[PDB]
């Protein structure tokens, strides 16, 4: 997790998603600091939820 690349990279995209709003983002971020395990399902539902909310 210590600057870990996979850890680093999970955080920097969900924040990284301009479709999500703060609540959404900051929800996904507090999820994944309680479950560093889950990094890569709270990465993947972070980023479905920013392309679903995309305009086009």
């Amino acid at each position: 997790a210590q600057h870990d690349e996979a850890q680093q990279n999970a955080f920097y995209q969900v924040l990284n998603m301009p479709n999500l709003n703060a609540d959404q983002r900051n929800g996904f971020i507090q999820s994944l600091k309680d479950d560093p395990s889950q990094s890569a399902n709270v990465l993947g539902e972070a980023q479905k939820l920013n392309d679903s909310q995309a305009p086009k």
